[PDB]
């Protein structure tokens, strides 16, 4: 299985730096935003940019990629914040095609389950997408009106259209899904609704919130309640082709520990 991190694409290198800093970190796989999430706005994208970085990708192992909607996004929104937000994830989508990125990963959102479908549905439109890039919708905490808690609500979210599914192990772990101690049950019970053909990436979060504490604060891997609970989600035979990334605070030491759980796990294959 690929790993990886959310890596930064502020400063002069742009998106290029980050396939230049998936290669220095010996990343397998690696995820990007496509603008600044703390703000609506559009990012440029030169002619320029997209050849480097396709470029950069393509020379040092075209490692799979995915961009992450902001946390702005929501798709359930009944307000004027539904067309911001739907036209924000279609920027993502269109921006992901001109990178050759073939995913793009978003948080449900909340409110009415059918909302969050149009929403969805709409934003691929406006981007004109085909069978690349694909749209994934993540699991959630739950709790309040937060949809996408329960695995078999995404199965019928994405029934009937292009739109896959991410997985979330933090977010599992706090709507009630024990990861911890029955991993194999969780991908059990997500094979069953949705489907793992389905779900290309995971976000192999650790949970700093109990079981069904609808808590969503991701930890480092080893650092949080589930802990080798993500050791057997991240080597399930099942998902040994697919892409795991990890969604947690950045830096040299917390870098070098994940990656060093990372390939310890991995020799364990
Ligand atoms: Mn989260």
């Amino acid at each position: 299985p690929r790993y990886g991190f959310h890596l930064s694409i502020a400063g002069k290198k742009g998106v290029a730096g980050a396939v230049e800093e998936a290669t220095a970190l010996g990343l397998t796989a690696f995820q990007i935003f496509a603008k600044s999430p703390r703000s609506w706005r559009p990012r440029a994208l030169s002619p320029a940019e997209v050849e480097a970085f396709r470029a950069l990708r393509e020379a040092s192992g075209g490692l799979p990629a995915v961009i992450h909607a902001s946390y702005l996004v929501n798709l359930g929104a009944e307000g004027e914040l539904w067309e911001k937000s739907v036209a924000s994830l279609a920027d993502d989508l269109e921006k992901a095609a001109l990178l050759g990125v073939e995913y793009v990963v978003v948080h449900p959102g909340s409110g009415r389950p059918e909302r969050v479908k149009e929403g969805a549905l709409k934003a691929l439109r406006l981007a004109g997408v085909r069978s690349r890039p694909v749209l994934l919708v993540e699991n959630t905490a739950g709790g309040g009106e937060k949809v996408g808690a329960r695995f078999e609500e995404l199965a019928w979210l994405v029934a009937d259209t292009p739109l896959q599914v991410c997985l979330d192990t933090c977010h599992a772990y706090a709507a009630g899904y024990d990861v911890a101690e029955d991993p194999l049950g969780v991908l059990d019970a997500l094979d069953r609704a949705v489907g793992l053909e389905r779900v290309p990436v995971v976000h192999l979060n650790d949970s700093v919130g109990g079981l069904g504490s609808r808590v969503d604060h991701h930890a480092h891997l080893l650092q949080g309640k589930i802990g080798e609970g993500l050791k057997r989600v991240f080597l399930d035979p099942r998902l040994k082709d697919r892409v795991f990334i990890l969604e947690t605070p950045r830096g040299p030491e917390e870098d070098a520990w994940n990656l060093r759980v990372f390939r310890a796990w991995l020799e364990e294959a």
